[PDB]
């Protein structure tokens, strides 16, 4: 294992790590039944549809800090038992369409640090038990109506420092079990009526926003969002 794959192998953790260790691509040799594979810092730029073939034991993959740009769409496919997913710090412009569907059992998301601008409409969809979605330090441009509703599990959602104008109406309301939200460095327009449901649930949700930092979540002219009402815009909404 040691050998064929370049990594240091501990069969009793049924561990891969390669953590480092500079990759031209993932390397073959991975056993069967690897449990936690460690890719951080890697140097990787593309990955295949073949690459974590057959990885069905496979809990945890860290692709962390590596120069990815684009996934194949079928990439995770085989990863069903996945329970945490480092994909922070690369260079995403996008991800596919049914990307994450068959991770059923993801726990963890770590998305921060990419390109995004977009998210595709269901992209989360099937991830029905997440605890954690870091989304921070892309360039999100929107976010999708109804992106986050089957993440009735989620505890930690990160949405600071992207390009959002506002939160589609209802954009939080799925989510029964949120403990932390993070919305600061964003550029909201507080002279449109979209505001409204991002400052009222604000209000109503104050104790969850975090840098606790409610007052941190401010308007592109330099209002505080939980201060905005339909009285702001002059009933305008």
């Amino acid at each position: 294992c040691e050998t064929v794959t370049g990594c240091t192998c501990n069969e009793g953790k049924k561990e891969v790590d390669c953590q480092g260790k500079s990759l031209d691509s993932v390397p073959s040799g991975i056993p069967a039944d690897t449990e936690k594979l460690d890719l951080q810092s890697t140097g990787l730029a593309t990955l295949s549809d073949a690459t974590f073939r057959g990885l069905t034991k496979l809990t945890w993959l860290n692709l962390d800090y590596n120069q990815l740009q684009t996934l194949s769409a079928g990439v995770f496919d085989d990863l069903t038992e996945l329970g945490t997913l480092g994909l922070a710090n690369n260079q995403l412009a996008s991800l596919p369409l049914g990307v994450f569907d068959h991770l059923t059992q993801l726990d963890k998301l770590y998305l921060g640090g990419n390109q995004l601008k977009s998210l595709p409409s269901g992209v989360f969809d099937r991830l029905t038990k997440l605890k954690e979605l870091r989304l921070n330090t892309n360039q999100l441009q929107s976010i999708p109506a109804g992106a986050f509703d089957k993440l009735t599990n989620l505890q930690t959602l990160s949405l600071s420092t992207n390009q959002l104008q506002s939160v589609p109406h209802g954009a939080f309301d799925r989510l029964g079990k949120l403990q932390t939200i993070t919305l600061f460095g964003n550029q909201f327009d507080c002279s449109r009526c979209e505001i409204l449901y991002l400052s009222q649930w604000i209000r109503e949700n104050s104790n969850k926003v975090k840098d606790e930092s409610p007052d941190g979540v401010t308007c592109s002219d330099g209002k505080v969002v939980r201060t905005v009402t339909n009285e702001t815009l002059k009933y305008e909404c």
